[PDB]
């Protein structure tokens, strides 16, 4: 929602740009040598999505998961050379490799006693827990337990039955990532893909055979399984074993297919047409996903290539990245166009035609129900554990929460922002020289929200529109990410309507600084100043976005790329959690609820749990977050305070009457329509009964002060409503939703109408 | 109090009797609801028994 | 299109019935006017708005 | 007070009638008459209110109320209907014009 | 009242349990030297791979016996036992103050303990076993210390 003036973002948003995009401090963004058609038309992308519940209990394969772990890991900077972890981890497969006689060993205790070791004994193998941190502690003891799985990799074949018994599990659960990407996290799927491909190859099992692997027998016969641990190891190793190399190489490929781009380069230094021509790598650069994508490594990276292959490159690792083989990488085809719909836009737009104000926004879901969990421990002294939860309010909140739910459609924000409008001899674009755009990315922020981190900085780091650490650069990372995103989609997306698809590249402060991009045409209109203006025939053109998207004219989202959010565990019965301390919060609360009327005070309080049923109020019971809206709710709120704001001093200046005199009702309007919502929200008897306990209450205390039976009277509505509103605004506490500071000034400069339609008289 | 409770206990919601003054036990404005005792069962129109 | 924003036209009307008072002397100028002075406000009421 | 210990709020203890609770399904009548409740005041003054809804008398199953009186019929005591439980009485009044009466 | 009868006649004999004490006292006993013999048979270990072999054959089965006892847990009497135990804890807390431990209940350990515990009990009404016995078994606590991760 950073709202920003055009014809400066170099400054509005001072490094969130284009330029920025290169570095490129503040020169450039022009024009016009050579210039260069190509419209990719297609990335590779994703899609919402990577968080999960992720308890391990019976490991088998399936990388995913656990490479979502390691990206845990890796973006935990607890893991980043994750893949040299799996070096190490080679090494350690390795080791495990090369001691056999130890591993066997191990093994042949751990079941059981070796050497006669045939039979249908009887043996409970039990769950085997413990007994593999033994064999860590003979084998070394590198991060977490790849090591564990392994072991469940032989368990579970170990045991046609009996061999292995019974266990439960842990939770871990993934967190979400990326929607775009880099480089990195390219070339880790490859190497995912042996990894999962060593996985692939650990599950395989060798069955139950004889009277043997059938019918218990053979202490040789297990020295067989070590050995066909052995097998395992070695085969997954074997499958494993030419094929890693090349990481920085690939960045060189891109960097090829740079200097393919590149398109005044030397002319040795072409890319030789047999490897121009060969395969549809060439494909590959009339496919965007990456282009996009190489050039900021680039600008990392201010160039270097290795200079190998050509002729395995061509294109072998190249299609080795068939990329999308990870949907790891759910960098995925795509049409390119087919993302965007979580953006529609719409804007404000005066009169000459000019413009106003442009939103894009970003459109959601927001449907939810509640994850209000019973705190406790299981394990002392250690936290991974599984807790739990209960419904009781749960759902009774939630069925609440639904209504809400149902108000407030991020449409029914731009409405709102249509409400915005109104103009006259007002305002601009072209009065006064800048135009306004806010995007709606609250979204960002809820994550932030989530991320317990301070919004500020983020706005900061639009502000600067660069880095702003200070603090965690875990988070500031984070940050950055999101910010990748933020750059992300938007010129696809703009792209996408706006085929204005060439290249010149921009040569920076000089001249080798390969930053392609084109210019984008503006078609017609008939003249505007808006922007760093060209205004190349009235069909303005710019490498700079935003204008391009002034060009359009509200587009529409076209899902509101739902919303679906994670989860309790709920088949969860051992398992642990992991970060969970901060991810929920107590609902303590402490405000009230009080009136004075007569002169007299009529007083109340909260009272949580009674408001919320039964007894009784403690340290426990905690509660998972109730991110979205928060995110959405402030929106709503923040909204009406511009508007009064703005108005009145518009109401002020008011140089001729009507208008004045006009924009008032207007304002007035929606007043009620807040009441609107609140009130509504104020019914649910859930509400409506701490009402009750209320006026009991309320009245209680009058009993004694009260004394005249002065009738119908209150049947003047006030007190339902009244109270319900109000009531509703407990909501907003008890489910601290607003704070008690805002609110309540918002009230403040609320104070009437409200006598509206009805009986009157 | 101690043991640590003091009955759950019973009123009444009469609202029978419209206006009406009889001692800090209510009033209750317009409706009427109301806890204790007598005066409720006073609060009805009189009336011959059946038994 | 702005003063399509009623006004205008009631505003006008309005203004044009107490023409008629006085045009037939029906209320004093003084105190319809004073009367106006108490009012002013409302108006946009039930309306387009927005 | 066991049952008291469900007339509640609130109390939460076992959260509230509950395992025990489980046991039960006979639990549904005793409640139902006013009667019955009559007695628990008595033990407030009486027994000041006593403690810890009597130990459960250990949780035995379901089978002492089944030495009660409606499970065991030792006194005239009446299951009957609330209505008619009197109505030997009819109310009257007075009035000023009041129109309520004093 | 284990029973769930408060508190009868209070003169019941009762038909000895002329087998199956001594039996137990066979299993038992049977089970109680092993332990020594294993332990020494650690202790002549003095490579690995017995030591090792030592050690399943050592925990495992041991647990099954508590596999047994939690199971004769479940059983009426068992449960019996801890319907009443937990709810008269639970007063204790509650009733005094501090209501925050269900839970407590509901971990292993402590679960398994009293459940176990219980079951021994049982046994010693139904003789079998001295306090004392059990206490040894009880020394069974000290090993692996693993015991009692997860259940049921």
């Amino acid at each position: 929602g950073f709202n920003l003036k055009v014809k400066d973002l170099n400054g509005s948003a001072r490094g969130l740009t284009q330029a920025f995009a290169i570095g490129e401090l503040k020169n450039q963004l022009s024009v016009g040598a050579l210039q260069l058609p190509l419209q990719f038309t297609r990335t590779f992308s994703a899609s919402m999505t990577s968080e999960l519940l992720w308890e391990v209990g019976k490991g088998n394969i399936d990388p995913v998961m656990y490479a979502r772990l390691f990206f845990q890991y890796a973006q935990a900077g607890g893991a980043l050379s994750v893949d040299e972890l799996v070096n190490q981890f080679t090494e350690y497969h390795q080791s495990t490799a090369c001691n056999p006689e130890i591993w066997r060993k191990l093994t042949a205790y751990i079941t059981g006693s070796s050497n006669r070791a045939i039979k249908a004994d009887a043996v409970g193998k039990v769950p085997p827990t413990a007994i593999l941190e033994q064999l860590r502690t003979l084998a070394p003891s590198e991060h977490e337990l790849f090591h564990h799985i392994t072991t469940d990799f032989v368990c579970h074949v170990l045991s046609p039955l009996g061999f292995i018994l019974p266990d439960a599990a842990y939770v871990y659960r993934v967190g979400r990532t990326a929607t775009y990407p880099n480089f990195y996290a390219l070339v880790d799927c490859v190497r995912a893909s042996d990894l999962r491909r060593m996985l692939t190859a650990l599950s395989s099992v060798d069955s139950k055979m004889l009277q043997a692997t059938f019918k218990a027998k053979g202490a040789l016969a297990p020295a067989l399984i070590s050995q066909h641990l052995a097998n395992a190891a070695t085969t997954a190793f074997e499958r494993s074993r030419g094929n890693f190399d090349a990481n920085a190489v690939v960045s060189s490929v891109l960097t090829i297919l740079g200097r393919l781009w590149s398109p005044s380069t030397p002319k040795e230094l072409d890319p030789s047409a047999r490897l121009r021509n060969t395969n549809g790598i060439d494909q590959l650069r009339s496919n965007l996903a990456l282009f996009i994508a190489y050039q900021d490594m680039v600008k990392q990276r201010g160039r270097a290539e290795v200079i190998f292959s050509d002729e395995e490159l061509s294109s072998t690792i190249i299609p080795w990245f068939i990329e999308a083989m990870s949907e790891v990488s759910p960098f995925k085809l795509r049409p390119i166009n087919e993302t965007t719909s979580y953006i529609g836009q719409t804007s404000a737009i005066d009169h000459m035609g000019q413009p106003s104000h442009v939103v894009v926004y970003e459109d959601w879901q927001f449907a939810k129900e509640i994850t209000a969990f019973t705190p406790v421990k299981l394990a002392n002294n250690s936290n991974q554990r599984f807790l739990d939860v209960e419904p009781g309010i749960s759902d009774r909140m939630s069925a609440t929460l639904a209504p809400i739910g149902n108000t407030f459609a991020v449409s029914a924000f731009v409405k709102n922002r249509t409400a915005v409008y109104e103009a006259v001899s007002q305002r601009g674009t072209v009065n006064s020289n800048g135009a306004e755009m806010t995007l709606g990315f609250p979204s960002v922020v809820e994550r932030d929200y989530a991320l317990d981190r301070d919004p500020m900085v983020a706005i900061a780091a639009l502000r600067t529109g660069i880095v702003d650490e200070s603090l965690e650069a875990r988070a500031s990372n984070d940050l950055k990410r999101s910010m990748f995103n933020y750059y992300a989609a938007v010129m696809h997306y703009a792209v996408a309507h706006n085929p204005e698809v060439v290249v010149s590249e921009h040569q920076g402060v000089a001249a080798e600084q390969g930053s392609l991009y084109l210019v984008w045409n503006v078609r017609t209109e008939l003249r505007i100043p808006v922007g760093y203006n060209a205004i190349e025939g009235g069909s303005i053109r710019t490498p700079e976005p935003l204008e391009a998207i002034a060009y359009n004219k509200p587009i529409q989202p076209s899902e509101v790329l739902q919303a679906k959010v994670l989860d309790l565990a709920n088949h969860t019965t051992s398992i642990h959690i992991w970060p969970w301390h901060e991810a929920s919060t107590e609902f303590a609360y402490e405000d009230a609820y009080s009136v004075t009327i007569r002169n007299k005070r009529y007083t109340a309080e909260v009272k949580e749990f009674e408001l919320l049923g039964l007894g009784q109020r403690r340290e426990r019971v905690r509660i998972l977050k109730p991110t979205v809206a928060h995110a959405i709710i402030q929106m709503w709120y923040s909204w009406f305070v511009e508007d009064d704001r703005t108005l009145a001093a518009a109401r002020r200046t008011s140089r001729d009457d009507a208008e004045k005199l006009a924009i008032d009702g207007r304002r007035m309007q929606n007043a009620v329509t807040l009441l609107r919502k609140i009130e509504m929200i104020g019914t649910t008897g859930i509400g409506a009964s701490a009402v009750h306990l209320a006026q009991s209450r309320i009245v209680d205390q009058m009993a004694g002060r009260g004394l005249i039976d002065d009738s119908s009277d209150l049947h003047v509505g006030i007190n339902r409503h009244r109270i319900r509103i109000w009531a509703g605004l407990a909501v907003l506490q008890m489910m601290g939703l607003l704070s008690r500071s805002e609110a309540e000034a918002l009230t403040k400069v609320l104070g009437d109408s409200n006598a509206l339609g009805m009986v009157v008289a």
